[PDB]
């Protein structure tokens, strides 16, 4: 039977839900509009609510919990998501829950990720845009590392357009609270030498930026992936960009966490402000 | 520099190539192979169609993307050898010709495949041979019963860990989730995958049962042209031994009659690959 | 018409007997065997006494009632051959001859045995004397050596499924629920007997022991003339190990004292059929 | 501890019961009169209450729930039994419960199941009694039928009689409700097909009727069993029934289940009302 | 009277020795051995170091307090004899020369070795030469290879129960809580021990693997002269695979990343001790 | 989360806890003083209550619950405590709770056992230190039999010191309920003979009296275990001993337990007054 899963300490209630009927909540509390991504984890979709005829995106886990490093992995996302709380450039549950050891997450309704987005232009992306994707995550950044939260996992794939093309953070299932793994193609140096702190994240925006406004793949391995982490850029990866917004991104890559750039720091610069 | 990555070990660790000279600041790989295409790139790095500069031969070369991560990655990248090593040669197995380390970088060399049966069956239409796919299931239960009869279960038994060998022959690969039953136990499958998973791991228990299922589902997507549900009541029904129409038509009774077998529920119930090799439509 | 089932098959599946005219619309089996009587009736079908024409021998042939009445089914009737034919030969072991099927009815030819061990020792009273149970008890725990031996576990182990042989020795029979150790998976034992289980069962994981427990209760049971308990406390005393006086009395110090060794509610700390066979008592 | 069982989503209390004892719900809250039954499932014990000291029938599991296939199969005989309701030919469920796992079904105390009372009869049995029965089952099956519920073990073994002899229809642990395995002795043909409906329950006491009517033993195999669902009457099993019955049980093991009559349809006829 | 104690089991039962008069009131025990020393003494009983007057060598002879208390005590002493023996004869596991009752007191006697590891090493600072460590290690290991081939697993290893032999060569004893996966069933260790237990048995299902652990926790204790946490969060740190710097430092990166291969939380990723004796480090 | 364990059938609440912060309920409500004791068992601390500011013993188990039998087997020893209640010879148990299968049992902070108390001593033991400490667990244990419950580990290890040295007796996780194993060294003879009682902790409280008294260790097998269990006293263990104990150790220590004084009948003799 569905019960509300949140870290902020239970049963739920919907129009058009009969606890009665056979059909899950999920499916009698929601249209299901389209499938927005499909794999390991399960599957999203695009949901009217029956409750308010408000359009959201539902994340619905494949199979039942699997046991307790499945359920924990799976229930630690929800934790993370809360933690975040609101914020115009970060993704938003509305509510999370289970029934028949499935869980579902309910968020705002975002739209493509950077991935897809810079993906389905060419190398044509106006750096506009870019500043503007820049500025959205930094901010998103700036309010995580200022509650003491590291992202983990900063990446094209895991940020999202919002309505009217603000750019919001998703995928909290690698956040951590400093105190209490990530994508290697965008992973800080410092990690691999056991160190990690908010730093990490910023040097990973760096690289998720420098690929959608190069439109070009990130090395996955050879000289190519060590040379960045040795703070290098190929002037491959560096033509058709402004002195600007190159200069900034040396900052952002800077190999010593110690010396690397800060989000508020970087939020500070007259090209990122408006 | 570059240490031999194996567990039926040796006191030749030291790596020596025609084409490789140690004083070159180039890696052993950079230095021994001449790459010839990228087969693969994802998380775990590249795989690169190589030739030998040694022997001439043409091979496949996984390197990983970044040095070891840590403990964790080390033992997870280490855990694939020492898998692949286990299963031993077989004509339906991924060779490994060998495993080495450089910097915390960690290569494996196989026999170079052709693409997955995901990849090959992908650009086939519902137009693929049933005739094929006979052959495919056959090739693989062989895999299987190999691996079964040495104690060993896979657990990710899927099209894309699959791949096309010399003529025809569809071999067995990524043991990277490969357990040794009575070594590790029956326990909870962390970084299993849902989508072929067998009913009974969600119960925490397991044997080489599960392998026939994950077949089962392998045979099935590509049979089909479907894509296998990623959840809801469609997933269930595939683990409660329920064969939506959908699916099963379009496959001779014969085929269709076989995969029923193999999805069997129950475990203690579900046909071996031993058993299943054993019946007519499924010899020489 | 005839389909021989076997998972050691050939391609010799068209069956052939004196007696036996295909052209004829009598079944092979009403053609083939003479019924002389009629052994069991239940949910399963019916076990017909039968002269075989071919070779004039006494069987017992077990014809299951409808046809294959779905996949389950199917699966679960099939399910009993590979299990039987994984046994093999040995003395203490019900032999089957061969099976087949034909228009969906699954035949089972085994060798002819006596009744089963609850049949035989409700015909006796507590009259029963001791010195048959321990060939019972001996003749069985032979047959557990021989199946343990292979990784094989009955989970079907009571006096119901335990028949008397050629002079006096008790064969083990009904290999329905026997399972492979390492195929399935130590999970939940859906269609299994709650009156003779193992404690350990109720956890989900077993293993040989298991058969041991069960025989410790089959050979309690008839030692005694007593039934055993169906729930509540009586029932779980025996999966705690105590033995409720009722039952241990007026059984030898050293038969009793062997039952215990059985009836070990750990597992890990009870007996197997290798080493009571070891124990003078039982050995000849 | 004790917890009721009703999928009308639920702790108990009665006379004779006091929390702290030892012993349980069961053993504290009813008299043991006699074991009714016993086999794969546990118990039947006729019971008195010392709650009302009314007599009833209380069905005890044997082991704990060995896990949720077990469980899952143990409570689907509640959902089902609820399910039915209250009627005058279908057995009462008062309510149930578990405690350590194990499960308990109180009903109304009913008395032999048919096999028991038929058995116990000669052949001698009046014809008379038989049309009693039949009525009393198609009633059962009218009411389950009109709610959308297939029993799909319709047997002796599974009828028993009330006080005044009115015949009664039990163990529902097979019972499915239309949408959302039975004795191969009383199957309908169709089955065998893959394709179901409520006329299945119809053939099923078509033969639960023509066994005890006939007092024969049904064929467990071979073409006895075959004629029967190609819709074909041995005269070894139809001398000494009225022509009226025997014609009723043709248009009952109709082999085709679209042809075949309804209980409704059935209890149109002149012969059966009253 | 003397009953030798075996599941290797003979028609000669009564022992006989030098000595041992059997008309003389003193025990089998008391007549046939010189007590030179007391070894250990509790729960259990005592151990005395022995000089045999039949064949004057000198070995352990464990002797139990009381008579067999109840089924489950006779079990339990009786289930150590049985373990033990299917163990076998290794050099690196403490051999049993025989085991024998009289008048329900159990004894075992052993070869004779030197203290237990916990014992030498608590004797030892962080003195203790990192050299003395790889050779435990390696000598369990290759105990732990020889029980683990042999489908056994220990499920007590720790200092307390590895004691040093002839010369330097550490043995594997107290085969108490050892079992044969498969006969057992994989489920919850009751009498197990906490301090070193394996991550997987708290999910009630285990392999091999558990002992190789318990080896890591064992050398990493010994190596560190540091005792192991007995609760709380630093309990739980080490079954989740980290490796709090109060215990890593002061360790050889060698012998450090070693540990780490055997402290792998998941079982499926856990070294094999045939694996890790394949290792150069680890050899001769 | 922290769950109250009591068999007098539940959430817990304390001044310094907050259930938001990741620390345990332990952790955050009680300053830890000392490790009184370590083993198979877990840890035992000397706490001071943040709550009232008090002193108390904290038992913490090492692991979560290994399964049922662990489960269950840990939480029996509650249900005991609990069954004792209140008594001044009797360690008082204040609260239990589990938080992440981790089971607390809170005490009246004890001194050390009489095993570690005596041991420090030497065999200059005082005599009238042991009559107290006679006197005292007698106490403890007339009111254990007079409820009809035996203790079955009665020995020095399991006996507590408490402020003015009045001795408690302890660790009742082997506590049964007549009705509804124990310390070789200590064990009552009946017991090898299937057969226990009440008797059976008077001769372990012969047995435990001896031993510190003697300040001589108990044999751990051989003639020397069997001979006390015959009734037989070794002169090399009577010596330095008023006739007055030694008889009344005669009488604790009677083979016969239907012969073996009671704990009230003892406390009834004029050298066991005041
Ligand atoms: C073409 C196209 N493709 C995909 C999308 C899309 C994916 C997506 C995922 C979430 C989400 C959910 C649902 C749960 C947790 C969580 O962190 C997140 C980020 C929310 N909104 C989304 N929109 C839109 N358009
Ligand atoms: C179009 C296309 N796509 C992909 C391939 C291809 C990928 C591939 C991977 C391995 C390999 C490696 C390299 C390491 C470990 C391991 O288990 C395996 C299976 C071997 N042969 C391969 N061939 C060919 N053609
Ligand atoms: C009074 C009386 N009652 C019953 C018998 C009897 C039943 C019986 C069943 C099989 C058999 C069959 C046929 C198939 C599969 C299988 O596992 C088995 C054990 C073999 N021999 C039998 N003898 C004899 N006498
Ligand atoms: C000689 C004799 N033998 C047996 C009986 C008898 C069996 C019986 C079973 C139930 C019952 C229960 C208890 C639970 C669920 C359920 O579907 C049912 C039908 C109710 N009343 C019964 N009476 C009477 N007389
Ligand atoms: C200072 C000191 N302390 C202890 C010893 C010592 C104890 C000991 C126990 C056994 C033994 C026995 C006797 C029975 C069963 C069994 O598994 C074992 C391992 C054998 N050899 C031993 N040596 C030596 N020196
Ligand atoms: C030198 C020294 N060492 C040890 C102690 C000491 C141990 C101890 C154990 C409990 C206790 C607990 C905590 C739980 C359950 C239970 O039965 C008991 C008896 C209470 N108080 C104690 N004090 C004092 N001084
Ligand atoms: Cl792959
Ligand atoms: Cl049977
Ligand atoms: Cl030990």
């Amino acid at each position: 039977q569905p019960r509300r899963v949140s870290f902020r300490g239970e049963t739920l209630q919907s129009p058009g839900y009969d606890p009665s009927r056979p059909e899950s909540f999920f499916q009698q509390s929601f249209q299901r509009l389209s499938r927005l991504g499909h794999g390991s984890y399960g599957e999203v979709f695009k949901v009217r609510s029956k409750e308010d005829g408000r359009l959201y995106a539902v994340k619905r886990s494949m199979s039942p919990f699997r046991g307790p490093k499945d359920r924990a992995r799976k229930l630690a996302e929800v934790g993370s998501h809360e933690k975040v709380g609101q914020h115009p450039c970060c993704v938003r549950l509305e509510q999370a829950w289970e029934e028949g050891g499935i869980l579902y997450l309910q968020t705002e309704l975002c739209g493509p990720s950077l991935q897809q987005h810079c993906e389905a232009w060419g190398a044509s992306l106006p750096e506009a845009q870019v500043w503007g994707y820049l500025r959205d995550t930094l901010l998103a950044l700036a309010h995580l590392h200022s509650q003491g939260l590291v992202h983990l996992d900063v990446k094209p794939a895991n940020i999202f357009l919002g309505p009217r093309g603000r750019c919001k953070l998703g995928d909290f299932g690698l956040l951590v609270e400093l105190g209490t793994e990530g994508d290697p193609r965008y992973m800080a140096p410092e990690l691999l030498q056991g160190s990690y702190g908010t730093a990490a994240d910023v040097f990973s925006l760096g690289l998720t930026i420098l690929e959608v406004a190069c439109n070009m793949e990130l090395p996955h391995g050879g000289e190519g992936w060590q040379q960045l982490r040795q703070g290098y850029l190929p002037p491959e990866f560096t033509a058709g960009l402004s002195s600007e917004l190159r200069s900034v991104l040396v900052m952002m890559l800077e190999p010593d966490p110690k010396l690397r750039a800060t989000a508020e720091a970087l939020l500070a610069l007259p090209v990122l402000r408006q």
